[PDB]
């Protein structure tokens, strides 16, 4: 096909996330047609590498990371490669109410 010729990196696997409780960490994972500098975004603003963010590029593939989960961190982060651009909705659990007390062994 067409391999050698000058372009944009596009999307090939849709950007997925995971289900982690609050104070927890995700991991976002996400491929690429090819080594191309990414830009992570949580919505109509712009995110960086460095304080409660870590994302690493490893080829073709980045996986973001978000420290300190929370159930305001749940919702949408999209991420910017060229020309194309993809979207995961991140699954936060909200911590237990209470702490079940559970129950007691019978005797005999």
């Amino acid at each position: 096909g067409s391999s050698g010729s000058s372009g944009p990196a596009r999307f090939t696997q849709d950007l997925k996330t995971k289900e982690a409780s609050e104070g927890a960490t995700a991991t976002l994972q996400c491929e690429l047609s090819k080594v191309a500098p990414v830009e992570w975004k949580k919505g109509p603003e712009t995110l960086r590498d460095g304080g409660r963010y870590s994302l690493k590029q490893d080829g073709t593939r980045c996986e973001l990371q978000i420290h300190d989960l929370s159930v305001a961190d749940a919702g949408e982060y999209s991420c910017m490669c060229g020309q194309e651009r993809t979207s995961a909705t991140l699954t936060v659990r909200a911590l237990p109410a209470r702490f079940t007390e559970g129950s007691g062994p019978s005797s005999g």
